[PDB]
């Protein structure tokens, strides 16, 4: 015991995967590669095995609660918590799936914002002191926020949205793309980018927290954003590897012990962004 855990949403596969490969090598303690699926969590945990890597493995699927909640008592159990969390997890629709709009919308939000919400509702309260936290963002958000009206761009950008008030932003994205006023509503049309906007802002408030009630546990807890990256959600014409995709992250999660930041920032290509 006192030995030190960095774990990753999404792992085995796309960006996941690479960040659970450069945890293994540069994070002195072990790394949990979680996957919703067992089967291809393990193939990907035996694949990192064979490149001479020992990532430990557990089941997590982000939009079951009880999946997080058995994933917490775990950490709790074996480590006393947990010192590196990245919320790698996500998906997209890509844009010809005739899906309804609406669908997409809530699908998307339910995984990418609030499922990742519920892991850091659940697996915060364990973060250790000089933790760190990555919450895997995108590029995409800022896009998203400038095709938002001026009203939802300051309410976006604001230094004291609640986590509440944001709640009711992306579902009030989520029922108006329903009733068939987004446009009117001030809503950009990508239904990912808005649940980017979703993580990139829960990522601002989180760190606000962290110092409110935190302060000297010396927690430093970032969004970020990966790259255009060859993967699953994107495809073989995207411009960087998993392994560079993955850069960013790894920076933000290895941060050094009593760096004074960033916390709560957006980050891109190891670098601060305007939000
Ligand atoms: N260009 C890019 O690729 C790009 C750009 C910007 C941001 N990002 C972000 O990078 C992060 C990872 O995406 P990727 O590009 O590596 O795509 P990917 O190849 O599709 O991998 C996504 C990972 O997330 C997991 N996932 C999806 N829903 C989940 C759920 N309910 N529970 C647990 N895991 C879930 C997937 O597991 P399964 O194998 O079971 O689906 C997979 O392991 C995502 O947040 C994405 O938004 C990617
Ligand atoms: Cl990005």
């Amino acid at each position: 015991s006192g030995i030190h855990v960095a774990l990753v949403t999404g792992g085995n596969k796309g960006i996941g995967l690479a960040i659970v490969r450069d945890l293994c090598r540069l994070f002195s303690g072990d790394v949990v590669l979680t996957a919703r699926d067992v089967t291809r969590g393990q193939a990907a945990v035996q694949q990192l095995q064979a490149e001479g890597l020992s990532p430990r493995f557990h089941q997590l699927d982000i939009d079951d609660l009880q999946s997080i909640r058995a994933l917490r008592d775990f950490l709790r159990k074996e480590y006393g918590g947990l010192d590196v969390l990245v919320n790698n997890a996500g998906i997209a629709f890509k844009v010809a799936d005739p899906t309804p709009f609406h669908i997409q919308a809530e699908v998307t939000m339910k995984t990418n914002f609030f499922g990742t919400r519920d892991v850091c509702t659940e697996l915060l309260p364990l973060i250790k002191p000089q933790g760190r936290v990555v919450n895997v963002s995108s590029i995409m958000s800022v896009r998203a926020l400038k095709s938002c009206s001026p009203e939802l761009q300051q309410k976006f950008r604001s230094e004291t949205i609640t986590e509440e008030e944001l709640v009711g932003l992306m579902n009030k994205f989520v029922e108006d793309t329903k009733k068939g006023v987004h446009q009117k509503e001030g809503w950009p049309s990508s239904a990912y980018g808005v649940t980017k906007i979703g993580v990139t802002v829960l990522s601002r408030i989180h760190a606000r927290k962290l110092s409110e009630q935190r302060k000297g546990d010396k927690i430093l807890l970032n969004a970020c954003c990966p790259g255009w990256v060859r993967t699953d959600m994107a495809g073989p014409k995207a411009t960087k590897s998993p392994e560079e995709g993955a850069e960013t992250p790894v920076y933000l999660a290895l941060l050094p012990p009593d760096a004074e930041g960033p916390h709560g920032q957006f980050v891109s290509e190891k670098r601060v962004e305007q939000w």
